[PDB]
């Protein structure tokens, strides 16, 4: 729960000198949240067409919708979409398509009802992951090695090794990138040994795919879905468009689905609607057509990608101007890894004590929300910087 109750925390001033480090919503250098542009042009685009019902969306959600996201993941040339084995289902964002993707292993896959078969998530991964599977009654959720304390980045050895050490069919939550909470990828290449492992021992990917633009470049954050799609792997992919479209409480999100043939994509589409039949009915439309309008639509979908860029050009921008000044002043080490890290969260280095103390950007472990940082917000976090470091 612990990030949607560090925002009723964001209150609790010593110095009227708070800090949201907290939850994961992009913050401007003005600490606001940003509605973007091409969404509030779209939204008046909708208020201003007396066309639109509010008659029931289908149980899978909006068709224009469902192509574009699943699209926007697996490229517009993927071999996938022109075979014809790829389905959509809206959803209630990321959390929405995991759990409903989650329900229905839990009911279709490795056999029927098998809520036996091993779930993997990173170590450590988004609160959220564990909770989710648990809900849809798998029993043995386990850990892959990933963050490596000492090195502060992938351990991709005892990832693989873990990997290796999977029992066959097992499924594999992966990050399709921005990694939360540490906020390392692997590289391409390093996608190319997973990959490997788990087509050798037939792990099934599900990835988790809440951050598709947060390089900056959709194509480029969407290689590692695409690699697999490629190499001839089935999967899902829980998208979710609450950062990228700053729709965050219009709950906008898809489960991509990749097969072998149509007819797959067919039966598990159909058994999807039961789910959904007793989950939510079906979907809220406000979020999937601002998307499907954008998406759609060349114009706004230039205007769109620059919307992504800005975002992800200050989140460079307030990495640099902290690491960087870590080379004049010091107290502890010094260290490279805050510009090493990608997407919204940076892994930081701290124990549970000083993490008391701060100022309060009360993750734990030591998470932040480089989006939180600005120039007035004291680009100067730890203000001093290491009085709470020294
Ligand atoms: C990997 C990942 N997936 C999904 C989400 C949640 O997005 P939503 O609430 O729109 O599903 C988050 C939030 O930080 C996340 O880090």
């Amino acid at each position: 729960v612990l990030v949607f109750k560090l925002t009723a925390d964001f209150r609790e001033d010593p110095d009227p000198r708070k800090v949201n480090l907290g939850v994961g919503a992009y913050r401007t250098d003005d600490c606001h949240p940003w509605v973007l542009p091409v969404v509030k042009k779209v939204e008046q685009k909708i208020a201003n067409d007396n066309s639109l019902n509010h008659e029931y969306l289908p149980i899978l959600g909006l068709a224009e919708f469902r192509s574009c996201a699943s699209r926007l993941a697996l490229g517009d040339d993927s071999p996938a979409l022109k075979e014809k084995r790829v389905g959509g289902v809206q959803s209630l964002g990321g959390a929405g398509a995991l759990r409903i993707g989650a329900d229905f292993l839990a009911r279709w896959y490795n056999g029927t009802n098998n809520k036996n078969t091993p779930v993997y998530v990173s170590s450590p991964t988004w609160e959220n992951h564990n909770a989710v599977f648990s809900a849809a009654g798998f029993k043995d959720i386990r850990s892959y090695r990933y963050w490596d304390a000492e090195k502060r980045g992938l351990d991709l050895q005892g990832f693989l090794n873990d990997l290796e050490n999977a029992p066959e069919f097992s499924i594999v939550v992966l990050h399709a990138c921005a990694h939360n909470p540490t906020g390392i990828d692997p590289t391409p290449e390093q996608w190319k040994q997973i990959a490997s492992v788990m087509k050798h021992r037939f792990l099934f990917p599900f990835f988790d795919s809440a951050y598709q633009g947060f390089s900056g470049n959709l194509e480029r954050d969407a290689w590692a879905i695409r690699y697999f799609v490629s190499e001839g792997f089935e999967f899902f992919c829980a998208q979710s468009f609450s950062k990228n479209f700053g729709l965050y409480n219009e709950r906008v999100g898809n489960l991509t689905v990749v097969g072998k043939e149509p007819e797959s994509i067919l039966q598990v589409l159909s058994q999807m609607e039961k789910i959904v039949r007793i989950t939510w009915s079906n979907p809220p439309a406000q979020g999937a057509r601002i998307v499907a309008s954008t998406l759609s639509n060349p114009e706004l979908f230039e205007e769109w990608t620059g919307n992504v860029k800005t975002m992800a050009d200050r989140i460079l921008t307030m990495r640099s101007e902290l690491r960087a000044r870590l080379e004049a002043l010091k107290t502890p080490g010094t260290w490279n890894h805050i510009t090493d890290q990608i997407g919204m969260f940076s892994f930081t280095g701290l124990n549970p004590k000083q993490v008391e103390y701060l100022h309060i950007y009360l993750l734990p472990s030591g998470r932040i929300n480089v989006s939180g940082l600005t120039t007035k917000n004291l680009d100067y976090v730890a203000t001093s910087i290491h009085e709470a470091v020294t």
